[PDB]
């Protein structure tokens, strides 16, 4: 009876709750309302066509400050993505801060084994907006580890789906 836990961390403002809504529910809203508290949606997956998974996907605020739950967030995840906003330096800058975050949090007994994965988010924005670069990205994503990367967006259904479920294949390895 495989449950997954896949936790959702990046700075305020870079999509969590959008991709999460997008992926669970097909949702979106152009509308921004903070996140307050820590809750998660429940997707029903399978990997590899025979293997039978629920995925319980968490969502809190982005910014530390505002993370009502704290080290109960983290505990006992079986994968962590990391999200960040492709206009915004500042939200990619800090995706080695959350992987981090993360490995203390969570206390994870292999590290280079443990599975992350990278969302670009917001590829629908205007172009000159665009400031984080696609290279740039599967740079970082190489030297934490050759971890996954899509570039995603929440609002035109762009790669979300494809990118939930490599994050529930690593899951259900990492849980295995
Ligand atoms: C619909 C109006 C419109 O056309 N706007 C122009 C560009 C919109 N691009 C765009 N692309 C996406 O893929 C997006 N995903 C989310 N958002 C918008 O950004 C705001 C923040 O979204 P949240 O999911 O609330 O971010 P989160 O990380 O969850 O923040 P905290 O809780 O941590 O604070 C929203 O306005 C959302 O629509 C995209 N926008
Ligand atoms: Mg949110
Ligand atoms: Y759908
Ligand atoms: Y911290
Ligand atoms: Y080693």
């Amino acid at each position: 009876k495989n449950i997954l836990k896949v936790i959702i961390l990046g700075d305020s403002g870079v999509g969590k709750t959008s991709l999460m809504h997008r992926y669970v529910n097909d949702k979106y809203s152009c509308q921004y309302i903070a996140t307050i508290g820590a809750d998660f949606l429940t997707k029903e997956v399978t990997v590899d066509g025979d293997k039978v998974a629920t995925m319980q996907v968490w969502d809190t605020a982005g910014l530390e400050r505002f993370q009502s739950l704290g080290v109960a967030f983290y505990r006992g995840a079986d994968c962590c993505v990391l999200v960040y906003d492709v206009t915004n330096a500042s939200s990619f800058e800090n995706i080695k801060s959350w992987r981090d975050e993360f490995l203390v949090h969570a206390n994870v007994n292999s590290p280079e084994t443990f599975p992350f994965v990278i969302l670009g988010n917001k590829i629908d924005a205007e172009e000159s907006k665009k400031i984080v670069s696609e290279k740039s990205a599967q740079e970082l994503a190489k030297s934490l580890g050759d971890i996954p990367l899509f570039l995603t967006s929440a609002k035109n259904a762009i790669n979300v789906d494809t990118a939930f479920e490599e994050i529930a294949r690593s899951a259900l390895q990492q849980n295995q």
